């Protein structure tokens, strides 16, 4: 089981959108599954290199420890370092503009599990990851709009 | 959160302490209340220089991101970087040979909670941890001599 794919359109500017995958300890604020986070280490000029999050798995909590790395201008990428029930997790947001005020949110995610779970069951769950962030990044949007 | 500190003297060699208290990714098999321990990063001579601790109390777990140094050829300083329940923890290991086969432990412990418990009590709680951890070093001392 490895690399789902999620693209949703958000009713924000391309901007908004990567202020609101950037801003990591205002996570817990509008998503779910993640109760908390915090950035461990900054870059040389500011930014996020290592966070920790709280997260929720199919309701167990878990603690990820998770470097960041930044490709392009409206790109993030996160890599687990360290965490719960996942051996790997790479999750890379390309955040697209469309109109002035509309943009594509595109997530891969890239993941791996400590216990041996079937291939089809570790797709079906990360993409139900997808699924629910993607709604979760429509709520803030709205609240912030 | 006054520094506390314990001495003890342990029947095994320089080089087995070091090597014990060294072995961060060994804590759990010999801390029954430590479930895991991670190296995060490493000096450029490999030494490890961030960790992740994992601390299960009554069910209840908890997690630690310390930063570890080499102040002296003798000593290990870890200083925790963010962690459940504690806003500073300090904790200072320093290892002098006593004899042909004894060695004398230096443990300093500095520690901060976060909740507003009084500092007597977080200076009491602190120095039963170094206990425990001596009592704990003392019994994988003896499981792995001879």
């Amino acid at each position: 089981g490895h690399m789902v794919s999620k693209t949703v359109e958000v009713a924000a500017s391309a901007e908004t959108i990567t202020s609101i995958v950037s801003d990591f300890e205002a996570y817990p604020q509008w998503n779910p599954e993640i109760k908390g986070c915090w950035i461990l280490a900054r870059y040389n000029d500011g930014r996020p290199s290592q966070l920790r999050l709280d997260v929720e798995i199919q309701g167990q909590s878990g603690v990820f420890i998770t470097a960041v790395y930044y490709p392009a201008e409206n790109q993030i990428f996160t890599m687990l370092q360290q965490g719960d029930h996942f051996t790997k997790q790479e999750q890379r947001f390309s955040i697209v503009p469309l109109g002035p005020d509309s943009t594509l949110l595109q997530v891969d995610l890239d993941v791996e599990v400590k216990l041996p779970v079937p291939g089809p069951m570790v797709k079906k769950l990360a993409g139900e990851t997808l699924e629910h962030l993607a709604k979760a990044l429509e709520g803030r949007v709205e609240q912030l709009t």
